[PDB]
């Protein structure tokens, strides 16, 4: 904008791109989105009101010229570009076991106010260098809709259920918490059928046994491979047994039977939680 004094560009958003910018009056620098209904607008509202210190603040709201622009504070660096940073030694367990536990405290909060994030990805979790780790770009869907990456989405999402859960954003952290631990993304599809299908020949094709109604699902076919189950210490093997029961409860078929973030911030996983500092190259 004009009030703003645009740094560089930051990155890309499902809405919009994201820019580095400086308050050319209150010298503050941000994370300016410029957005391309109604609900939204007031839904907007409701994320400006909620307040967390494991969500990124969303400091103004600008709707001039029929387009929307989002003014969050910045943060020093994406946890894409750290999981990059730390591939040839790995994050250490204690600095994954704290970022899962913000997460998870972010989430919960978020969930208890019925709000779903939708779209978690390394990209937009943001991490400072005090080690604290902060959900951002809330997908601002269910009020926004209609190359991406599908490496998170729930398998629900997948076959077509058009009303998700708090669950999706469960699963897409489990996601993430595998990929942090073994350096590789766990599900990395190229397309809808192949994310369906890397997840079915890893967690094995499910059935009316461990999802009940999956075979009414939108997008279920019959015709779909059957694959067995793999064993979760193949899957993520550098973690040990708390965190593998953890994450095995984070990536359960079943939306329902799928953890909740209260519940897996009582897990015995985070017994010996602790906040490390992260090093960061800035
Ligand atoms: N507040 C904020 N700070 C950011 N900092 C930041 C991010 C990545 C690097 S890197 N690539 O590691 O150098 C450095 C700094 S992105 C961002 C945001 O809200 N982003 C944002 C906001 C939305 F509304 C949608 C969306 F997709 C992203």
């Amino acid at each position: 904008m004009e009030n703003f004094q645009k740094v560089e560009k930051i990155g890309e958003g499902t809405y919009g791109v994201v820019y580095k910018a400086r308050n050319k009056l209150t010298g503050e620098v941000v994370a300016l989105k410029k957005i391309r209904p109604s609900t939204a607008i007031r839904e907007i509202s409701l994320l400006k009101e909620l307040n967390h210190p494991n969500i990124v603040k969303l400091l103004d709201v600008i709707h001039t010229e029929n387009k929307l622009y989002l003014v969050f504070e910045f943060l020093h660096q994406d946890l894409k570009k750290f999981m990059d940073a730390s591939a040839l030694t790995g994050i250490p367990l204690p600095l994954i076991k704290s970022y899962l536990f913000q997460l998870l405290q972010g989430l919960a909060f978020c969930h208890s106010h019925r709000v779903l994030h939708r779209d978690l990805k390394p990209q937009n979790l943001l991490i400072n260098t005090e080690g604290a780790i902060k959900l951002a770009d809330f997908g601002l869907a269910r009020a926004f809709g209609v190359v991406v990456t599908l490496w998170y989405r729930a398998p629900e999402i997948l076959l077509g259920c058009k009303y998700y859960s708090t669950a999706v954003d469960i699963w897409s952290l489990g996601c993430i918490f595998a990929e942090m631990v073994t350096r590789r993304a766990l599900f990395p599809g190229d397309s809808e059928i192949d994310q369906l299908f890397r997840i079915f020949r890893t967690l094995g094709t499910p059935d009316e046994v461990v999802w009940p109604g999956v075979t009414s699902m939108p997008d279920y076919k019959p015709s779909f491979p059957k694959w067995a189950r793999q064993d979760f210490s193949k899957v993520v093997p550098p973690l040990d047994e708390d965190g593998r029961s953890l994450l095995s409860q984070m990536l359960h078929y079943d939306p329902n039977k799928r953890i909740s973030a209260k519940a897996a911030l009582a897990h015995p996983f985070f017994q010996d939680v602790t906040k490390p500092v992260p090093h960061l190259r800035l």
